């Protein structure tokens, strides 16, 4: 879980391109840092506040070598209506970074935030280059309102990772 | 575990004062955030860059209601001991902030922190007034390093408590 | 199963009405023959000939006292933006009987006709006033072109509840 | 069970010959379709409508290419004691389509229509040319007056494997 | 088993006078001693030789107190029919004395007789008049020819209750 | 159990030469047919009614081809001393036939004689030369005095094995 | 087993009288410390030393207010036969202590010296008034000889419940 | 546990040296006997009678070719801080005799020692050359006081070894 790898997956997927594919976790193993991200459901009447601020944000991530990944547990095809319907009409319009399909509901259970075997729970889950997580945050911290806290510690992740932990001045072995 | 209350806790636990306790996380519910943390073991030849910097700014946590919580596998004796052994020699030193002790181990394994049944991973869990989990930082992002990220996080959670999450402009039902 | 009711459920649902409610299935004793469908997906490229064929056939349902019920494991919102979204550009339209929602696939289970713990598998089940299962029809039975077929089962289980089975003319206890 | 082999089974068997044999289901496999068929009992005081109707249609299902296999829990020696009483003395007669014995139960067990560990239940189960079940018939639909009903749909399914489904014309992916 | 009471049962059953009813094993408690048989199956073309046997010798276990039951795992039905069936013609005629129905195989099963979860092995259990088991007679000493042990052991079984044990001579405690 | 061989055992045992060895139940297949028989215990106040009155058949025994053992779950040595006891001190004296041990009391557990996991319940086994159970005497038929009887099993038995069973006269196919 | 109360008993037993009766290692709360030995079997080749050199040096046992208790899975039976075999024919003689009886061995495997389901290791077992565990000897430290280290062991005991334990001088909490 | 070979186990451990290393109890197979000792705590107020009574005694030990290990559930970091702390500060100071290290509490558990699965409970674990135990002490046997009796019973083992156990005079097999 946070030892290790994080629980790999194989999905259905459907890219920025609006075309289909399947996405493994692993595929971005020592290419990229994946920002894994769930919301329960495509076409609420509750505003997606958290695709939308990832996506308008998408330039910063792509900077920092992150490949933003959307899940809930709707199919591909839902996927893909919600994003040819537009923000005007309750849908979430051309977003360019792709969203998985948890149709069997196992990629939200592996992460624990599948909620009464039904819908995912929103969560912001940070993976490094080797696949390992770095951070879950979740509720009142998942919120589309927390993109810039998670590009800062995408930036933190990035500069421990080339310096290191500091240690106390006057501490001795 | 991220479904509504964190894992309860009932512990032993050395204070600011020396003196001994007994620590139940709900003691914390509608009067402080908790700011819990775990490391491996006390007396090691790692620096314990985490406790320190945490301590060191305590006040930082204080000004923000967050209790800061520090745990691990150790007993409450051993970490009086370590406490009363200077930085130069190997040492916490007189921290202010209270140290939890799981000597039963079944706290770092409700919090998934527990490695091959011995010592707990570093992890950094940051719970709400209603004892609800926030975050979970873990690997390069459980540093003593991080304190500055941690305090941005809780200001971000207090934030988003107040205000809620956005809406995009152009989105509608 | 086929001994005594068939398997009961409480579920989301989108009603002709294009307005959201619950459906159980006990809401039919003593009212409804119910002819409960399955099928896998809202939203894919295989034209939906079984939703639009007894939409069609909607009026010799309601003849026959047939309450018909639509059955996937998409959510209640994903069906109301699937009727939303006309049959020219990959729609349902505007149907005007009930699709029920399936969204922890636990109704699927229950018929035994969940595939790969993902989607349903293409099932009518005809089901009467008391709530006993009459028929499974399944594969090659299960497609938009055995409405005609249904209808004669549906006329064929009303004519023996009236007059019940025919003995062999020279067969003696 | 609907997905993919209805259950296979190797039984006893009584032969409209009244020889004796072994049938599997797997023998008509690129033959035959197959109506196999469960009623409880051999030589009880309700008339056996099934047997009768469905064995005075043989011609029917010979035309249509099906091989008729009822089915009930009597052993081999039962069923021919039975067909060799005629049917002014309770018997059925030399029938002239196949009687298999389940013995141990485990066909009824495998078609989930065993009866409190007793008896099967009435049913009618159509398996196709590659062994795969198009329907399953029980209760009111279970009786011998469904005759009518069970050809019409070997019409309809092999008018289904002929010429596939209909797409409702005004639809377009 | 063979601490305290014999496996009960309730089952249906076919009398001498050919008129059917329910069978219990605790229906001869403090009555009549109890001597039940198995044998495999009705209707077959090996001889009923045990069947026949232990009717012939019917007045010889009524004289000792003895109700005699036979039990295979056929129906009522079937039992009666057999009964119907002259032995000219492979039947065991008019037998006096009670077939019960082990249509479940519950009974051969609690008295570990049931083959292959098909058909009881032949046994011949004698039950004392308190409802416990006296002997188990299997393979080569079930057959029908065992009659005259039988009855020896009943007599042997009536004596024993009468006059107890006996002591070696120059034996003492 | 009564099914194909008797359950297998390899003891310890006191042979009539009060020399000690090795019994295996297999020892005797094609060459002897075995009167295995249990007893409770050794050296208590009830006199050994079983041990005696077989010990003085046990020429009767021999002439019949039959190998006597004496079973209960007191060691080789409690054996032996109980043989070194005269019957004038409530001994057995020097029986000639073989007393093997069930220390473990698994042979007792075996044949289901096993007495609220103490002791052995009084029970005769007649098994064949093929190692194949023919009867089970207990209770009131599991005494001293049905020697007499056992013998008569024996020659029944024997008879049997030649000549097989009879038919009835009038009986066909 | 070491943590509280040694495990209970209610057993049969051989009094010193040579009369039976039952023992309960509850009667001995708050009346005598006990000291419950295991041998493997009554009878054998074997000398029985420690049965013995124990009962050679009662009185010391009785001094020091202690319970000697003899414990083998013989019956009660047996040990009163072997103490009616003088030592010159391979017996104990009339020793004075009580000879339990582990018939079920249930005795010797709630203290963990069963060995292969069948007999009990040699061991010591000194409990307390209380009715805990404060010693057990095995192997090369459970023989007759041992008896001399018993009773130095039984008045550290005694003595470590008057006096307690003792503190190095120069240390301080 | 008593049969055969003590619980193996593979440990960390701080040495006389104050270097630290690894212990397997298999190491002294062949070489030493082994004094495995329990106690819960490093650091508490309770003075520490028995690892400093054994020190105190080590010379005896080694004379006697017995390695002593000392064990409790602390880490091998804490051990040496507690020897790096003075007797008049509440340590134990520079012993001479390994300290092992039990993190898991795997070992404590093998040696049903462990209390609430926390902490050992005190324990004199005696081991031979060929590891195999020889004695449990515990509760009041398990005192710091206890020294003198521990090396009488290792006296008593080798002498035990050498000589074997003695016959009572007029016994005869």
């Amino acid at each position: 879980y946070f030892q290790g790898q994080a629980p790999s997956f194989k999905a259905e997927a459907v890219f920025g391109d609006n075309t289909f594919g399947e996405v493994s976790l692993s595929d971005f193993i020592g290419k990229k840092y994946v920002l894994l991200y769930f919301y329960p459901l495509d076409f609420t009447f509750v505003c997606p506040s958290e695709i939308i601020a990832l996506d308008k944000a998408l330039d910063s991530f792509k900077e920092r070598n992150v490949e933003l990944l959307g899940c809930s547990v709707d199919s591909k095809f839902t996927h893909l209506a919600w994003k040819k319907t537009p923000l005007s009409q309750g849908g979430i319009g051309n977003i360019k970074h792709t969203l998985i399909s948890d149709i069997s509901k196992s990629i939200a259970r592996s992460y624990d935030v599948l909620f009464n075997e039904s819908v995912a729970l929103r969560a912001f889950v940070l993976i490094d280059k080797q696949g390992v997580v770095q951070h879950l945050l979740v509720n009142n911290l998942a919120l589309g309102r927390s993109v810039d806290e998670i590009l800062r510690l995408i930036d933190a992740l990035q500069h421990h990772e080339k310096y290191g932990d500091v240690c106390p001045a006057n501490w001795q072995k």
